[PDB]
Formats: C-alpha cells, structure tokens, sequence
C-alpha cells in the first residue's frame, strides 16, 4: 500500500555519483549489458538523460529523487524489476542517440522516463492472470491492465514532494509529455504490438509512413517501446540466456498459482514442461522479436544492430533444439 519514497541518503548519493570513464564509450553501444555494474545503474540513467537531453533538462535534485523513488517502487521479482527498467531505458538511449534529430527534446526526455517507469510495481503476474482471477486492477483497467497501472504509478511518483521533474515545462508541453509517456507505456502491452507492427509494415511498404503525422509518430514510438522492452533478445547469447532464466522463474511462479486455483497453466508457465522451452522461444522469436526488429530497422536504419543480434540469438535457440548447446552457467 502507498507509494514508496527514496531516502535523503539515496538521492544525495546519486547526485554525487560519478561514472567510471571507461563506461562512457560502452554505454553508446546497443549490445551494452548493464548486468555487471549494479551499483552504477541509477548513475547510468542520469548519464544517459544528461547526454541525450542536457545537464539542464531537469533540476538535478528532483531528477535524483525521482530516479531513486522509481527504483524503490520496483518489486523484488525475478524479471520485471529495476534491472529490467534500466536495461529498457538503455536501449531507448541507444536508439535515440542513433536517431537524435528525428525526435523532439520533449519526446527524448519523455521516452527515457517512460522506459525507466514502464513496469513500475509489477508483481510478477501477467494481464492474463489478473483478468482470469478478477484482481481489483482488472476491474479498474479493462484492457492493458498492468500497463495502465504502470502509468498510474509513474504519475504517483511525479506527484511526490520534490519529485516532479516536468514542472518547469509550459502547461502545454507538460500535457504533451504526460501523453507521450502514457502512450509509450501502454504500447508495451504486447497485445497491441501485433496490430501496430502490421500497420507500420503496411505504411512503410506502401510509402505512406510520415513522421510529420502524429498518429504515425505515435506508432513508431510504440514499436520503439516494444524493441526496448524486448532488448534482452539483442544481447550476447550468454546474457540473453541468463535473462530468459529470470523471466521463466516468473512464468513458472504464475503457473504454480494457477494450479492452486484448479486450472492447468499454459505450457510456457508450467515448470513441469521445461522441455518445451526451446521451441517456445523459437515461436516467440519468429512471431514477435524478429518481426519487431525487422520493421524497426526498415523505419530506423541505424537500429540494424538490434536485428542482427536478435537473428544471432534465434540461431542459438535453434542450436539448442538440435542438441548442439555447450556448457552454460546459472546464477
Ligand atoms: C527473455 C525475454 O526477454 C522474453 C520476453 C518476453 C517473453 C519471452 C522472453 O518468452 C516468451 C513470452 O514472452
Ligand atoms: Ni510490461
Ligand atoms: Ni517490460
């Protein structure tokens, strides 16, 4: 219950944090893995906001409070956690750097913040679960249930004393940025991805795609969100595989709860069906990941490394299916 708030020690600590000089170069690359640098994660986000938006885009005090409170409102779940938030924000940073002038100042600050906040207060349960068992959230939010909650959580944090990083915007720009953030967070509902990608592919293939058209912009931004949300499939194989272990820990825990409620889970969520995982991944790459990064690369050519990496990981899953895997380590 209630919104969690960082301590003075936490935000003042972040204010005084300095990134190691060696990481500056690394952070620009799509394949960068934040994994080995946990103590630096909030600082990495500050650095990214500063590089993309400028050191004077936000009041530093308010920015540091906001970041550390956002961290405090991610739960200790295996996958939809603070690490995932920063990973998604980093992918967006790399996309924005490679495509900087396609996006307005307002959009860049809105999108980096949207990515950091996009899974706020996730409980480790899918929209499917919440609706099946009529959680209060499914009553409140009929579609895109968790995503509407994550937006609500974002607004609650902005409303904490001294946390409104957007207050200095004009009343019109303020409204615009909250709308950018809302649409971006809602777009992370994979249910909406399938139609969005199909629409974009059509607009691209016919040549009607126009980034001066607000609805087109919204859709491109939506696909960017999907691309950043799924970006664990664009890392080096060992990183991708370790992350898959984490998401399946959530899935299996949800399936366990379904069994308690008298219903057999989908196989993906059944910890007694781990043999089906590699084929399940193949399905996910073929149905979601590969088409996403394919269309994104068509629209934003500099994002091609994401697609190349995704393809490499699909090949690795195929190797697993054929029984060609080598030694793997788990945490
Ligand atoms: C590991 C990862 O990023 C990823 C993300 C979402 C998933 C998934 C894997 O497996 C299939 C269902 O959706
Ligand atoms: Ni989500
Ligand atoms: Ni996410």
């Amino acid at each position: 219950a209630g919104t969690s708030i960082c301590t003075s020690e936490e935000w003042q600590g972040l204010m005084q944090f300095t990134l190691p000089v060696r990481l500056c170069k690394e952070i620009e690359l799509f394949h960068f893995d934040i994994g080995p640098f946990e103590n630096m994660w909030p600082g990495i986000f500050v650095y990214m906001v500063h590089r993309s938006c400028g050191t004077s885009c936000f009041e530093l005090e308010k920015l540091c409070r906001f970041i550390m409170s956002v961290k405090k409102n991610y739960r200790r779940v295996p996958y939809h956690n603070w690490k995932h938030a920063v990973t998604v924000a980093h992918c967006m940073y790399a996309i924005l750097q490679n495509n900087h002038t396609l996006f307005t100042d307002l959009e860049r600050k809105g999108l980096l913040i949207a990515c950091l906040c996009h899974d706020l207060d996730h409980r480790g349960f899918s929209n499917s679960y919440l609706q099946k068992f009529d959680h209060p959230l499914a009553a409140l939010y009929s579609t895109s249930t968790m995503e509407q909650h994550h937006f609500s959580q974002t607004v609650s944090i902005l409303q904490l004393e001294g946390h409104n990083i957007f207050s200095t915007l004009s009343s019109s720009e303020y409204e615009q940025v909250l709308e950018i953030i809302r649409k971006a967070i809602i777009a992370t509902d994979l249910a909406l991805y399938f139609g969005n990608r199909k629409q974009l592919e059509e607009m691209y293939q016919t040549g009607s795609l126009n980034l001066n058209n607000q609805s087109h912009r919204d859709r491109v931004i939506g696909l960017m969100m999907t691309a950043c949300d799924l970006c664990s499939v664009t890392k080096l194989w060992p990183v991708t595989k370790l992350t898959a272990n984490d998401i399946y820990a959530e899935f299996w825990a949800e399936g366990d709860e379904m069994k308690k409620l008298g219903i057999q889970p989908i196989p993906m969520m059944d910890r007694d069906k781990k043999d089906e995982v590699p084929q399940g991944q193949l399905g996910f790459y073929n149905a979601v990941a590969i088409p996403c990064y394919t269309t994104l690369t068509q629209i934003l050519p500099p994002t091609e490394p994401l697609l190349k990496a995704c393809r490499d990981n699909l090949s690795q899953w195929e190797k697993v299916i054929r029984g060609e895997e080598t030694a793997t380590w788990i945490s």
